[PDB]
């Protein structure tokens, strides 16, 4: 019942937001195959008579001609601005394709959006994007980002939403408006943003839902007459969302949002959240705007890391040096060598426990579990096979790790290629952190239809059995003292051969 | 020697500042004047001898003066907005930093021409221009559409992409030039172009703009400050007179303007967006600064699209990888005779025409293949460098006696097990026949009469010998891929041997 919150068909709504007014057509003579039936208040058109007939009946001759003119021969990844005045209202028309017809989208203008215009809120941009390259942390990348996107969209709450590997995410960059509820370090339960949505924002990485509100307008012809099947509005910004997550925001008290998706390596890095108390709508301009900042903020992002990585690189090169330097001149065992200086081996990668397996015996320095239960994980870990592994939660992989969860929660292990039993494991000790969730997290949803939490409080979860991190230079460290050993070990059995 | 001389002038300390500005540079609590550059007797039309330990208020007036005390005052000024003024009538941008415990404040002159072009309209397609830049999947599409991006915005007929290589010499990749305008599109320039003190230079000050090449300098009065007795540092000034030299080599190009920046990538100076106007003409410090933000974006997406590229080679390879990691386990003889068991799939692995694998004086060679006498002293010459794996793609250049053989193996990727026995695996490539174009002559970078430009800037082919084809990053990964493949199944075999 849970899972039946990614079982929606979210691709395939049938409906359009009243904001916009949707047309899927035929591409070489532009006959309109379905209309949204906004127009029989928009332009004051019948939707049942726009069946089979060309553009030029509602949108006008020279409208029509241009349309034909920028579809014909176009990947439509280039477009232009296109404002048009039908019947004196405006709309901006964006042009997409998503089964051999041609998909367009007017965009309401308001006057409102129309006084808004795209020169002021992007004259900063050069500025922005300085700061961005100036900026020496991640955390002055978030603020600046959050307060330039705050700035052009003049949305309330602006959040950088970073996913995790198991579905949840947390906020980690906070630009919020006064005697306004603040959701920053806040984590989120996985149910808020589903496997769906995360699929279809992998691809879309812009969507805006100016109300929360809104009654969805209805598809007439609901089945195309071509394939009679339902229109697939994935890349389409008029697409009505799931009513789940209108009443969501409601919950939360915001009426408005907006969101980017942030792409590294074809992967949902984050979401560039955005929250407005009253409804109001942002130009199609601001939005792709802001989805180049999203796309130079996740540049960034991981330009700043690889520095940060690098960094722990060059701070651990000189202990690795000094290792590979007592390995090198100790004519015994790698490992025994490796631990004839214990201190340098535990400050190499920052660890409170050290224990050396070579062969049946076990040797255990600092902070050390039982022999029998390290013997026991070590047997446990050569099952995966990987050269190198690291856990920041020991009992969550291995159950039997709990008796000694508060001597070692953090097991950073490396181990030799020979079918010797060797190794080398770091054991870091269970440090209790109260993670901050918004909301219960053992009650994501108000079982009735799924209906959202309506509690938005922050609620303490004292999270045992977790120890601190494994940074990216503990585990370079960790396979540098690995290809050292390699290295070192070959050389002592070719010479042992050898003599 | 003499030729070194290129590379010894004080560009840093030219005493001179360009006439389309003028040049403060100020004590910092007070704002008292230090030095004035002596184009203040024609502009504002002050004498710039009784403008020594004054405040700004005598000649920029008490607002303006007041507003840069403001702007000035605990502040880092790498973030300083902007600065327009209208003194005397005249209207100058404002600039500032500091060199030496001094404030340095340049007033950029804004012409007619320059107040007419606004920022808004030449930016209005930044952010088309940064969508089409994240959805190029070509380096040369980046290329392309940079240059036309930059051209738009600027004005100016010709705009460059130079990179350099190691040794200092560089090559244009991108090129767009206006009509009936020489082409330099693929043509190599000699490193005397730009000497070394140009790029240290250029490493920390990433903006520099020349509008006219017939410019008579305009020399600071006092030369010496009176604080240290010594002289400006406008190292980060962007009103800083240029070397005659580098004036003379822009009129022999044919153009009278140029503006440039600097491309970094891990501190590194990985290549210049050059421009070229074969008329005077003056670009406003805001455009140059969004040219600027284009280069950074530009270097990020080569560094993303340079990877991406890697991890596609490494893609490509992997089956191959496993292919010979798979008969290398399972071989039961030495690691490199499996891996010699199958020649051309490791031949397919790097591309190469020549497979030499040396195992404790037997040598096995596969394809084209020189004489084993020669890759045996090869061989023990690259053990001396001590590098698990290397790649060369020019042989006789690093190594003399490799001229022999240069038709055979003119690239060599080598890779060698960390043990005391003499083993290994040499990649060879043929020598490919390649006519480097040249801007000039390569063997006349200067015209020695005071150093003097070459005049000629003519294509010249230059068939140079002894290169092969270039050793790619996958070609590396999949050396060091297999190297460690190899030392996994050796020290497997080492110690299942030891222990029966
Ligand atoms: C089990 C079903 C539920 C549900 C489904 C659901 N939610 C969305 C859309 C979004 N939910 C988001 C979550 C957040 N918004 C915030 O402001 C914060 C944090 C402060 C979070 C965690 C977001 C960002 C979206 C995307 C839309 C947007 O707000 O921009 C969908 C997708 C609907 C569609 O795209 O048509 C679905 C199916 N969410 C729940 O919480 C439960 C009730
Ligand atoms: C041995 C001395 C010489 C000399 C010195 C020199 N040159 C510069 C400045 C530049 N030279 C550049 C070279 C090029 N401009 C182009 O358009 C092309 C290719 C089409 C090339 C290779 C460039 C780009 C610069 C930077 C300035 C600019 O044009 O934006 C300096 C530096 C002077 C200063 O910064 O004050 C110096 C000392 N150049 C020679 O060719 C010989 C004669």
């Amino acid at each position: 019942l849970l899972a039946n919150c990614a079982d929606e068909p979210i691709q395939f709504p049938g409906a359009i937001q009243p904001h916009g007014l949707l047309f899927t057509l035929k591409e070489p003579e532009l006959t309109i195959l379905q209309v949204s039936a906004n127009v029989q208040s928009v332009l004051g058109k019948v939707p049942d008579q726009l069946a089979g007939q060309t553009l030029d009946c509602v949108l006008g001759a020279g409208w029509a001609e241009v349309i034909r003119s920028t579809s014909a021969n176009d990947s439509l990844v280039d477009v232009p601005r296109l404002l048009m005045s039908v019947e004196g209202v405006e709309f901006e028309a964006l042009l997409h394709r998503s089964q051999e017809a041609l998909v367009l989208e007017l965009e309401i203008q308001d006057k409102a959006a129309q006084a808004i215009s795209y020169s002021e809120r992007t004259g900063n941009m050069g500025r922005m994007l300085r700061q961005l390259h100036a900026a020496a942390d991640l955390q002055t990348l978030y603020e600046v980002s959050v307060r330039e996107i705050q700035r052009m969209t003049g949305y309330d709450r602006v959040l950088i939403y970073r996913f995790e590997e198991e579905g949840h995410g947390q906020v980690i960059a906070e630009a919020s408006a006064p005697a306004m509820e603040l959701f920053n370090g806040l984590f989120f339960p996985a149910s808020d943003i589903p496997e769906q949505a995360r699929e279809l924002y992998r691809r879309n990485w812009l969507r805006i839902i100016p109300d929360a509100n809104y009654t969805p307008v209805p598809l007439v012809p609901q089945l195309r007459p071509d394939t009679q099947q339902q229109l697939d509005l994935s890349f389409s910004t008029l697409r009505s969302v799931s009513p789940i997550h209108c009443q969501y925001m409601k919950n939360m008290g915001v009426l408005s949002s907006m969101s980017v998706s942030l792409i590294q390596g074809g992967k949902l890095w984050g979401l560039i959240s955005c929250g407005h108390r009253t409804p109001l709508y942002v130009s199609h301009e601001l939005r792709s705007a802001c989805q180049a900042i999203g796309q130079v903020l996740s540049l960034q992002i991981s330009a700043m890391e690889a520095l940060e990585v690098s960094r722990q690189r060059e701070t651990k090169i000189q202990t690795l040096q000094q290792l590979h330097q007592m390995m090198a001149t100790s004519d015994t065992d790698v490992f025994d060598g490796l631990a004839q200086q214990p201190q340098l081996l535990m400050d190499l990668v920052g660890a409170t426990g050290v224990a050396i397996i070579e062969d049946r015996q076990t040797h255990c320095y600092g902070n050390c579990p039982e022999p029998s239960d390290i013997r026991a994980l070590h047997t446990w870990m050569m099952a995966g096979g990987e050269p190198v592994y690291a856990s920041h939660h020991l009992s969550s992989v291995y159950p039997p790790g709990e008796a000694y969860q508060t001597l070692a929660s953090g097991v950073l292990a490396m181990s030799l290629p020979k079918p010797v039993d060797n190794g080398v494991i770091w054991f870091r000790p269970e440090v209790k952190q109260s993670v901050q969730w918004s909301g219960d997290p053992n009650k994501p949803l108000n079982l009735d239809r799924l209906q959202p939490r309506t509690s938005f409080e922050i609620w303490k979860v004292e999270m045992t059995g977790i120890a601190t991190k494994w940074s990216h230079g503990d585990v370079f460290a960790a396979n540098d003292l690995r290809r050292s050993a390699l290295e070192n070990d070959l050389a002592r059995q070719v010479s042992k051969e050898q003599q």
